[PDB]
């Protein structure tokens, strides 16, 4: 059989570190829709993340306010989480996460990084 530990710490309280880990995949619902992205609510958290229009959809995005709507549940993956004593910023992506199963589509996490490219 496979030798290895499964779990030692069961159940977790509500601490400042409620948000998911980096590059973590989860299912959330849209709470706000903007022409520059949409806000998603994470299950078992305190803060919400924003999904830029560029990430809202891989292909060209002209009207992100038509792609999603408050009440719709979709799969998102954390691309960048920053917590400051002055403010907390959370960035989520969808163009790198499926909508039928929620499986990771970009296990590389290179696109999320502002890199050089053609056209």
């Amino acid at each position: 059989g496979s030798s290895g530990s499964s779990g030692m710490n069961s159940g977790r309280p509500e601490t400042m570190e409620n948000l998911p880990a980096l590059y973590t995949i989860f299912q959330g619902e849209v709470a706000m829709v903007t022409d520059y992205g949409a806000f998603i609510k994470i299950p078992g958290c305190r803060k919400q993340g924003l999904v830029h229009r560029t990430h809202m959809s891989s292909c060209r995005v002209d009207k992100p306010s038509e792609i999603v709507d408050v009440g719709d549940k979709v799969w998102v993956k954390l691309i960048g989480r920053e917590m400051k004593n002055d403010r907390i910023k959370v960035s989520l992506s969808m163009k790198v996460v499926n909508q039928g199963t929620g499986k990771d589509l970009d296990p590389n996490n290179v696109i999320i990084e502002s890199g050089p490219s053609s056209g």
